[PDB]
Protein backbone atom coordinates (compact mmCIF):
# COMPACT_ATOMS: atom_id res chain seq x y z
CA UNK A 1 0.00 0.00 0.00
CA UNK A 2 2.24 2.65 1.15
CA UNK A 3 -0.41 4.69 2.22
CA UNK A 4 0.17 7.52 4.88
CA UNK A 5 -0.80 10.60 6.80
CA UNK A 6 0.72 12.68 8.90
CA UNK A 7 -0.40 15.41 11.72
CA UNK A 8 1.66 18.88 12.05
CA UNK A 9 1.55 20.77 15.15
CA UNK A 10 2.82 24.55 15.36
CA UNK A 11 5.10 26.36 18.13
CA UNK A 12 2.94 28.83 19.98
CA UNK A 13 3.46 30.69 23.14
CA UNK A 14 4.03 28.71 26.65
CA UNK A 15 3.15 31.92 27.98
CA UNK A 16 2.33 32.18 31.56
CA UNK A 17 1.22 35.99 31.19
CA UNK A 18 -1.65 37.24 29.34
CA UNK A 19 0.14 39.35 25.76
CA UNK A 20 -0.65 43.33 26.18
CA UNK A 21 -2.82 44.30 23.30
CA UNK A 22 -0.76 46.79 21.72
CA UNK A 23 1.89 43.90 20.88
CA UNK A 24 -0.12 42.18 18.45
CA UNK A 25 1.18 39.03 18.74
CA UNK A 26 0.38 36.77 16.32
CA UNK A 27 -2.62 35.12 15.60
CA UNK A 28 -3.51 32.01 12.77
CA UNK A 29 -6.47 32.77 10.88
CA UNK A 30 -6.17 29.57 8.01
CA UNK A 31 -3.20 26.83 8.14
CA UNK A 32 -1.87 25.51 5.16
CA UNK A 33 0.00 22.43 5.07
CA UNK A 34 0.90 21.25 1.61
CA UNK A 35 2.57 17.69 1.27
CA UNK A 36 5.22 17.25 -2.44
CA UNK A 37 6.49 14.21 -4.38
CA UNK A 38 9.28 15.49 -6.07
CA UNK A 39 7.30 19.02 -7.78
CA UNK A 40 3.34 17.82 -7.47
CA UNK A 41 1.70 18.69 -4.32
CA UNK A 42 0.22 15.27 -3.18
CA UNK A 43 -1.99 16.71 -0.30
CA UNK A 44 -2.80 19.98 0.96
CA UNK A 45 -5.17 20.61 3.76
CA UNK A 46 -5.98 23.56 5.52
CA UNK A 47 -7.57 24.00 9.20
CA UNK A 48 -9.22 27.78 9.73
CA UNK A 49 -8.52 29.09 13.43
CA UNK A 50 -5.85 26.62 14.54
CA UNK A 51 -2.49 25.93 14.75
CA UNK A 52 -2.22 22.34 14.06
CA UNK A 53 -3.29 20.19 10.61
CA UNK A 54 -4.11 16.50 11.34
CA UNK A 55 -4.52 13.24 9.18
CA UNK A 56 -2.97 14.72 5.98
CA UNK A 57 -3.47 11.61 3.86
CA UNK A 58 -0.10 11.20 1.50
CA UNK A 59 2.02 8.39 1.13
CA UNK A 60 5.51 6.97 2.09
CA UNK A 61 8.66 8.17 0.77
CA UNK A 62 10.29 11.26 0.68
CA UNK A 63 8.67 14.29 0.58
CA UNK A 64 8.90 18.16 0.94
CA UNK A 65 6.66 19.46 3.98
CA UNK A 66 5.57 23.16 3.18
CA UNK A 67 3.46 24.86 6.10
CA UNK A 68 1.77 28.76 5.10
CA UNK A 69 -0.94 30.21 7.66
CA UNK A 70 -3.04 33.45 7.24
CA UNK A 71 -2.59 33.33 3.12
CA UNK A 72 -6.50 34.64 2.57
CA UNK A 73 -7.00 34.29 -0.85
CA UNK A 74 -4.14 32.99 -2.42
CA UNK A 75 -4.43 29.75 -5.05
CA UNK A 76 -1.83 27.21 -3.22
CA UNK A 77 -4.34 24.35 -4.93
CA UNK A 78 -1.72 22.40 -7.19
CA UNK A 79 1.11 24.95 -7.51
CA UNK A 80 3.87 22.84 -7.90
CA UNK A 81 6.73 23.19 -5.61
CA UNK A 82 9.21 25.69 -7.65
CA UNK A 83 6.25 27.74 -7.78
CA UNK A 84 5.16 27.82 -4.18
CA UNK A 85 8.94 28.30 -3.35
CA UNK A 86 8.96 31.38 -5.64
CA UNK A 87 5.46 32.81 -4.10
CA UNK A 88 5.75 36.44 -3.80
CA UNK A 89 3.41 39.11 -1.61
CA UNK A 90 2.50 42.79 -1.70
CA UNK A 91 1.83 45.48 0.99
CA UNK A 92 -1.80 46.08 1.55
CA UNK A 93 -4.22 48.28 3.84
CA UNK A 94 -4.99 45.58 4.75
CA UNK A 95 -2.41 44.59 6.44
CA UNK A 96 -2.49 47.90 8.35
CA UNK A 97 -5.10 46.35 10.04
CA UNK A 98 -2.80 43.59 10.92
CA UNK A 99 -4.75 41.31 9.13
CA UNK A 100 -3.32 39.16 5.65
CA UNK A 101 -0.27 38.75 8.11
CA UNK A 102 1.28 35.47 6.40
CA UNK A 103 3.37 32.99 8.06
CA UNK A 104 5.80 30.48 6.29
CA UNK A 105 8.53 27.74 7.57
CA UNK A 106 11.33 26.90 5.33
CA UNK A 107 10.50 24.24 3.04
CA UNK A 108 11.16 21.25 4.72
CA UNK A 109 12.58 18.15 3.47
CA UNK A 110 11.45 14.70 5.38
CA UNK A 111 10.53 10.68 4.49
CA UNK A 112 7.11 9.46 5.12
CA UNK A 113 7.04 5.85 6.67
CA UNK A 114 3.18 4.34 5.94
CA UNK A 115 1.32 4.93 8.52
CA UNK A 116 0.85 7.58 11.04
CA UNK A 117 3.68 10.41 10.65
CA UNK A 118 4.15 13.17 13.41
CA UNK A 119 5.63 16.73 13.58
CA UNK A 120 5.20 18.85 16.56
CA UNK A 121 3.80 15.93 18.93
CA UNK A 122 6.92 15.37 21.21
CA UNK A 123 6.95 11.38 20.62
CA UNK A 124 3.32 11.17 21.68
CA UNK A 125 1.24 8.58 19.85
CA UNK A 126 1.99 5.26 17.59
CA UNK A 127 3.69 6.02 15.23
CA UNK A 128 6.54 7.49 13.51
CA UNK A 129 7.96 10.88 14.83
CA UNK A 130 9.46 13.05 11.91
CA UNK A 131 10.50 15.85 14.45
CA UNK A 132 9.27 15.92 17.98
CA UNK A 133 9.62 19.97 18.16
CA UNK A 134 6.53 21.88 17.21
CA UNK A 135 6.88 23.30 14.30
CA UNK A 136 8.44 27.18 14.00
CA UNK A 137 6.53 29.42 11.70
CA UNK A 138 7.05 33.17 11.59
CA UNK A 139 5.14 36.07 10.23
CA UNK A 140 6.84 37.84 6.72
CA UNK A 141 5.93 41.22 8.01
CA UNK A 142 7.68 43.50 10.46
CA UNK A 143 5.84 46.57 12.09
CA UNK A 144 7.19 49.62 12.96
CA UNK A 145 5.16 51.97 15.23
CA UNK A 146 5.71 55.01 17.93
CA UNK A 147 4.90 53.92 21.75
CA UNK A 148 5.69 57.27 22.83
CA UNK A 149 6.21 60.87 21.51
CA UNK A 150 7.17 63.97 23.40
CA UNK A 151 8.18 67.16 23.18
CA UNK A 152 11.00 68.51 25.39
CA UNK A 153 12.55 71.80 23.48
CA UNK A 154 15.91 72.40 24.19
CA UNK A 155 17.66 75.78 26.16
CA UNK A 156 17.72 77.34 22.52
CA UNK A 157 14.00 76.62 21.68
CA UNK A 158 12.25 76.26 24.97
CA UNK A 159 9.18 78.34 25.49
CA UNK A 160 9.69 79.71 22.28
CA UNK A 161 8.66 76.57 20.06
CA UNK A 162 6.09 74.08 19.83
CA UNK A 163 5.34 71.31 17.71
CA UNK A 164 1.50 70.20 16.96
CA UNK A 165 1.39 66.77 15.31
CA UNK A 166 -1.05 66.33 12.70
CA UNK A 167 0.03 63.18 10.87
CA UNK A 168 2.09 59.88 11.04
CA UNK A 169 3.85 58.15 8.14
CA UNK A 170 5.38 55.49 6.71
CA UNK A 171 8.12 56.68 4.06
CA UNK A 172 10.57 54.08 2.00
CA UNK A 173 8.21 51.15 2.78
CA UNK A 174 9.30 48.13 0.12
CA UNK A 175 6.51 47.13 -1.86
CA UNK A 176 7.04 43.27 -2.41
CA UNK A 177 9.03 40.98 -0.76
CA UNK A 178 9.21 36.91 -1.05
CA UNK A 179 7.80 34.32 1.45
CA UNK A 180 10.03 31.94 1.46
CA UNK A 181 14.20 32.19 2.35
CA UNK A 182 16.87 33.03 4.47
CA UNK A 183 15.93 36.48 3.80
CA UNK A 184 12.40 37.55 1.95
CA UNK A 185 14.23 40.85 0.09
CA UNK A 186 14.08 40.37 -3.62
CA UNK A 187 15.17 42.83 -6.48
CA UNK A 188 11.68 43.96 -6.81
CA UNK A 189 12.49 47.57 -6.76
CA UNK A 190 9.30 49.48 -6.31
CA UNK A 191 8.31 51.31 -3.05
CA UNK A 192 5.61 52.97 -0.61
CA UNK A 193 4.89 55.91 0.99
CA UNK A 194 2.06 57.80 3.09
CA UNK A 195 3.76 60.99 1.61
CA UNK A 196 4.89 62.92 -0.93
CA UNK A 197 6.81 61.10 -3.91
CA UNK A 198 8.71 64.49 -4.68
CA UNK A 199 11.33 65.12 -1.62
CA UNK A 200 14.26 63.76 -4.51
CA UNK A 201 16.16 62.84 -1.30
CA UNK A 202 18.99 61.17 -0.76
CA UNK A 203 16.98 58.58 0.00
CA UNK A 204 13.77 58.76 -1.96
CA UNK A 205 13.78 55.70 -4.45
CA UNK A 206 13.03 56.37 -8.04
CA UNK A 207 10.30 53.98 -8.46
CA UNK A 208 7.76 55.59 -5.47
CA UNK A 209 4.02 55.78 -5.08
CA UNK A 210 1.67 57.10 -2.66
CA UNK A 211 -0.79 55.33 -0.41
CA UNK A 212 -3.56 56.87 1.40
CA UNK A 213 -2.68 53.76 3.97
CA UNK A 214 0.20 54.76 4.72
CA UNK A 215 -0.51 57.86 6.56
CA UNK A 216 -2.67 58.22 9.98
CA UNK A 217 -4.65 61.01 11.61
CA UNK A 218 -1.79 62.13 14.41
CA UNK A 219 -3.32 59.95 17.87
CA UNK A 220 -1.20 60.28 20.97
CA UNK A 221 1.00 57.25 20.87
CA UNK A 222 0.49 54.93 23.91
CA UNK A 223 2.32 51.68 24.67
CA UNK A 224 -1.63 50.25 24.68
CA UNK A 225 -1.95 51.47 20.77
CA UNK A 226 1.24 51.93 19.42
CA UNK A 227 1.04 54.32 16.05
CA UNK A 228 2.73 52.71 12.96
CA UNK A 229 2.54 50.48 10.26
CA UNK A 230 3.25 46.93 8.62
CA UNK A 231 6.17 46.28 6.23
CA UNK A 232 7.95 44.12 4.12
CA UNK A 233 11.74 43.28 4.33
CA UNK A 234 13.97 45.75 2.58
CA UNK A 235 17.89 45.99 3.10
CA UNK A 236 19.45 49.12 3.30
CA UNK A 237 22.64 47.73 5.24
CA UNK A 238 25.01 49.08 2.30
CA UNK A 239 28.75 50.30 3.21
CA UNK A 240 28.32 53.22 0.85
CA UNK A 241 26.09 54.31 -2.30
CA UNK A 242 22.35 54.96 -2.64
CA UNK A 243 20.32 53.02 0.37
CA UNK A 244 16.74 53.22 1.05
CA UNK A 245 15.72 53.31 4.64
CA UNK A 246 12.30 52.45 5.57
CA UNK A 247 11.29 55.62 7.70
CA UNK A 248 8.44 55.85 10.32
CA UNK A 249 7.89 59.85 10.49
CA UNK A 250 5.95 62.45 12.40
CA UNK A 251 4.15 65.27 10.50
CA UNK A 252 3.38 69.08 12.09
CA UNK A 253 2.89 72.56 12.57
CA UNK A 254 6.06 74.54 14.18
CA UNK A 255 4.48 77.12 16.12
CA UNK A 256 6.80 80.03 17.59
CA UNK A 257 5.17 82.05 20.25
CA UNK A 258 1.84 80.20 20.28
CA UNK A 259 1.33 81.15 16.78
CA UNK A 260 1.80 79.52 13.49
CA UNK A 261 5.38 81.25 11.45
CA UNK A 262 5.11 84.15 9.77
CA UNK A 263 7.53 87.20 7.99
CA UNK A 264 11.10 86.73 9.39
CA UNK A 265 9.96 83.97 11.18
CA UNK A 266 8.79 81.45 8.26
CA UNK A 267 11.70 82.64 5.92
CA UNK A 268 14.26 82.47 8.34
CA UNK A 269 12.77 78.49 9.27
CA UNK A 270 12.08 77.65 5.46
CA UNK A 271 16.01 78.77 5.31
CA UNK A 272 16.88 77.04 7.98
CA UNK A 273 15.35 73.99 6.15
CA UNK A 274 13.14 73.58 9.44
CA UNK A 275 9.77 73.94 7.72
CA UNK A 276 8.41 73.15 4.78
CA UNK A 277 5.94 76.44 2.46
CA UNK A 278 2.57 75.68 5.53
CA UNK A 279 5.00 76.34 8.24
CA UNK A 280 5.02 72.22 8.87
CA UNK A 281 8.17 70.30 10.01
CA UNK A 282 8.84 66.42 10.01
CA UNK A 283 10.55 64.42 12.58
CA UNK A 284 11.92 61.29 10.98
CA UNK A 285 12.53 57.71 12.30
CA UNK A 286 15.59 55.17 10.12
CA UNK A 287 14.08 51.93 11.31
CA UNK A 288 16.60 49.52 12.56
CA UNK A 289 19.33 52.20 11.71
CA UNK A 290 22.49 52.94 13.51
CA UNK A 291 22.79 56.83 14.42
CA UNK A 292 24.21 58.07 17.48
CA UNK A 293 20.80 59.42 18.76
CA UNK A 294 19.11 56.24 18.36
CA UNK A 295 19.56 54.54 21.35
CA UNK A 296 18.60 50.41 21.30
CA UNK A 297 17.87 49.04 24.37
CA UNK A 298 19.56 45.61 26.08
CA UNK A 299 22.53 46.05 24.31
CA UNK A 300 20.66 45.42 20.74
CA UNK A 301 22.85 46.25 17.83
CA UNK A 302 20.79 47.80 14.77
CA UNK A 303 21.22 45.97 11.17
CA UNK A 304 20.45 48.53 9.03
CA UNK A 305 17.45 46.77 7.64
CA UNK A 306 14.14 45.54 8.02
CA UNK A 307 13.51 42.07 9.09
CA UNK A 308 10.62 39.40 8.93
CA UNK A 309 8.85 39.00 12.37
CA UNK A 310 10.81 42.03 14.01
CA UNK A 311 8.48 44.71 16.17
CA UNK A 312 10.96 48.15 15.74
CA UNK A 313 9.01 49.95 18.61
CA UNK A 314 9.91 53.65 18.79
CA UNK A 315 9.97 56.19 21.89
CA UNK A 316 10.38 59.77 20.42
CA UNK A 317 11.99 62.61 21.89
CA UNK A 318 11.42 66.16 20.49
CA UNK A 319 13.61 68.51 21.61
CA UNK A 320 13.97 71.21 18.61
CA UNK A 321 13.15 71.83 14.72
CA UNK A 322 13.00 69.10 12.48
CA UNK A 323 13.26 69.11 8.61
CA UNK A 324 11.13 69.96 5.63
CA UNK A 325 12.78 66.68 3.70
CA UNK A 326 12.47 63.78 5.58
CA UNK A 327 14.51 61.79 3.04
CA UNK A 328 17.34 63.69 3.12
CA UNK A 329 20.32 61.81 4.77
CA UNK A 330 19.95 61.59 8.58
CA UNK A 331 19.75 65.02 9.89
CA UNK A 332 22.86 67.14 10.48
CA UNK A 333 20.88 68.54 13.61
CA UNK A 334 20.27 66.30 16.70
CA UNK A 335 16.75 67.72 17.79
CA UNK A 336 15.08 64.34 17.89
CA UNK A 337 16.16 61.35 20.32
CA UNK A 338 15.27 57.54 19.62
CA UNK A 339 14.96 54.72 21.99
CA UNK A 340 14.25 52.18 20.29
CA UNK A 341 12.50 48.43 21.70
CA UNK A 342 12.51 45.39 19.24
CA UNK A 343 11.11 42.32 20.01
CA UNK A 344 10.05 39.16 17.60
CA UNK A 345 6.76 37.81 17.70
CA UNK A 346 5.33 34.41 18.77
CA UNK A 347 2.60 32.92 18.20
CA UNK A 348 -0.53 32.34 20.31
CA UNK A 349 -2.28 29.39 21.31
CA UNK A 350 -6.30 29.18 19.91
Amino acid sequence: EGNATISVVLKTSNSNRAFGVGDDESKVAKLTVMVYNGEQQEAIKSAENATKVEDIKCSAGQRTLVVMANTGAMELVGKTLAEVKALTTELTAENQEAAGLIMTAEPKTIVLKAGKNYIGYSGTGEGNHIENDPLKIKRVHARMAFTEIKVQMSAAYDNIYTFVPEKIYGLIAKKQSNLFGATLVNADANYLTGSLTTFNGAYTPANYANVPWLSRNYVAPAADAPQGFYVLENDYSANGGTIHPTILCVYGKLQKNGADLAGADLAAAQAANWVDAEGKTYYPVLVNFNSNNYTYDSNYTPKNKIERNHKYDIKLTITGPGTNNPENPITESAHLNVQCTVAEWVLVGQ
